[PDB]
């Protein structure tokens, strides 16, 4: 019952049903792993289809703390409560969790999203406005039998499956590898060697990790420190110089459009990333293909031809494999042995040529610690 639970816009997130309340009040809750906070629309915005009516639900409790939260794209202000929190589509419970009603905010709801706030499913570390606001994954955990893990299929064009509590072996195929998680904070990860069509980037593999690396739904593209970011734009554009494009579309900003079924993937290089093993210098690679790292546009206004844009971007806050990374993979968020699984999805992406991949294992017998 809960496969095929997610939907979602292209470089708009994914979201599941949930709801809030009693009588409950049904919202869409974008699935976040690069947060902690559970933050809902509880006013009137220009974007939002509906919101959260505290006055209406009579198990809500204000909690009396406000939250504030700046952050570079945004901010979002609010109230602090607690009140009954269920999804429909996913494990037949209903738990009491914190809630932060959002009454103010800025570039935070997207226009034509289809959601109205956020689930954040990372650790107590990053909760706002501190970690001793309960994240709802531990308080459905603490208040249900519910197993401490759960999985996402991310599916391109779109749609997916959250499944809590354990692996659905339908909705993958192949080995699951696993990396551990350094720190129960973001699910931060380790990344040991990059390649762009098998060729290696040749850096010290701190860089790859410099400050930290995390999966997060909740960012559309692949994001690189500034020197991997550069590293990785110049090795791309070796591979595809056949053609050249606009100075924006390597800025991630501008558009490039083929007459439709003729793009050019074959031009496009597969980028490895290989992340820490679960033993002392063990590692596995996920391959990415031009169908993930070029984002495909649904405007109908551009609609007669195939459009994308180059999700890979610079980042001064460390790597993110964002939403394009996780898209064909299943990915298993293992809380409970503190490790992350990929393995290829039911939905992974493929031409006839190459197909995304999760390989290993690998063995570096000269690795220094690639964390910082
Ligand atoms: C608790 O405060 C926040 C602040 C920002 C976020 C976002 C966030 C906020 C609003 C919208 C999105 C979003 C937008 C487009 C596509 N996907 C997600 C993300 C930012 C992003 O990390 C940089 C992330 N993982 N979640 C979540 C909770």
């Amino acid at each position: 019952e809960m496969v095929d639970n997610l939907r979602g816009k292209s470089g708009q997130g994914y979201y599941v049903e949930m709801t809030v309340g009693s009588p409950p009040q049904t919202l869409n809750i974008l699935v976040d792993t690069g947060s902690s906070n559970f933050a809902v629309g509880a006013a009137p915005h220009p974007f939002l289809h509906r919101y959260y009516q505290r006055q209406l639900s009579s198990t809500y409790r204000d909690l009396r703390k406000g939250v504030y939260v700046p952050y570079t794209q945004g901010k979002w202000e609010g109230e602090l409560g607690t009140d009954l929190v269920s999804i429909p589509h996913g494990p037949n419970v209903t738990v009491r969790a914190n809630i932060a009603a959002i009454t103010e905010s800025d570039k935070f709801f997207i226009n034509g999203s289809n959601w109205e706030g956020i689930l954040g499913l990372a650790y107590a570390e990053i909760a706002r406005p501190d970690d001793s606001l309960e994240p709802f994954f531990d308080s459905l955990v603490k208040q249900t039998h519910v197993p401490n893990l759960f999985s996402l299929q991310l599916c391109g064009a779109v749609g997916g499956s959250m499944i809590i509590g354990g692996i659905d072996h339908s909705l993958y195929t192949g080995s699951l590898w696993y990396t551990p998680i350094r720190r129960e904070w973001y699910y931060e990860v380790i990344i040991v060697r990059v390649e762009i069509n098998g060729q290696d980037l040749k850096m010290d593999c701190k860089e790859y990790n410099y400050d930290k690396s995390i999966v997060d739904s909740g960012t559309t593209n692949l994001r690189l420190p500034k020197k991997v970011f550069e590293a990785a734009v110049k090795s791309i554009k070796a591979a595809s110089s056949t053609e050249k494009f606009p100075d924006g579309f390597w800025l991630g900003e501008q558009l490039v459009c083929w007459q439709a079924g003729t793009t050019p993937w074959n031009i496009f290089p597969v980028i490895s990333l290989y992340l820490m093993g679960e033993v002392t210098n063990q590692s596995f690679r996920i391959t990415i293909l031009p169908q993930q790292y070029l984002r495909p546009v649904e405007d109908v206004a551009t609609s007669q031809d195939d459009c994308y844009k180059f999700a890979i971007s610079q980042s001064s806050t460390g790597t993110v494999m964002g939403a394009v990374i996780m898209e064909g993979f299943y990915v298993v968020f293992d809380r409970a042995r503190k490790r992350i699984g990929f393995a290829v999805s039911a939905c992974h992406v493929h031409d006839e040529f190459r197909t995304a991949a999760v390989e290993g294992p690998f063995v570096t017998l000269d690795m220094e610690d690639c964390g910082y």
